[PDB]
């Protein structure tokens, strides 16, 4: 949990953020900062992005593993893949 | 197409460029460097991995449109976005 906490800080902390959402294995919010109905929304659509794309990932090759999904949006890019238990998820401005 | 071709040439000169594919709306691919296996594969989860996401996003709200699609994996790093009326795709060696 520190290790999220210590990110969020200097995330929040710079210009761009909009916010970041950390979802568990149970599939729980067990922290964020965006809006009520934004996260519990993005808890279950982000941890459902990975497990989908995963499912997929698998026919891309035999050997393969996932650990980076990022869509560069129209609002802003939403950084979000598989932890050790849990789902990081970073919101900010574009970069591309 | 000329446009994804002058790409392709481009990367396939210079190393760590593992293949790319090119996919319409339909689910021609176009143009393709990778096997003949590979090929049909790719092109064949490619369209539903975009009708996958697409179909999340729309969740996340209601104006919005997907351009960017990037998967960090352990074998090599496939891009994929939006294109006029295709799909582009290229895969490499990992970047970040």
């Amino acid at each position: 949990m520190a290790e999220v906490e210590e990110t969020l800080k200097r995330l929040q902390s710079q210009k761009g953020v909009q916010g970041i959402i950390v979802v568990n294995t149970e599939g729980i919010p067990i922290k964020s900062t965006m809006d009520n109905p934004t996260t519990t929304q993005y808890a279950s659509l982000m941890h459902s992005f990975i497990l989908k794309a995963r499912s997929t990932v698998r026919d891309i090759d035999p050997q393969n593993d996932l650990t980076f999904l990022r869509i560069r949006s129209k609002k802003n890019e939403i950084m979000v893949a598989p932890d050790k238990d849990y789902f990081l998820i970073v919101i900010q401005n574009p970069t591309e």
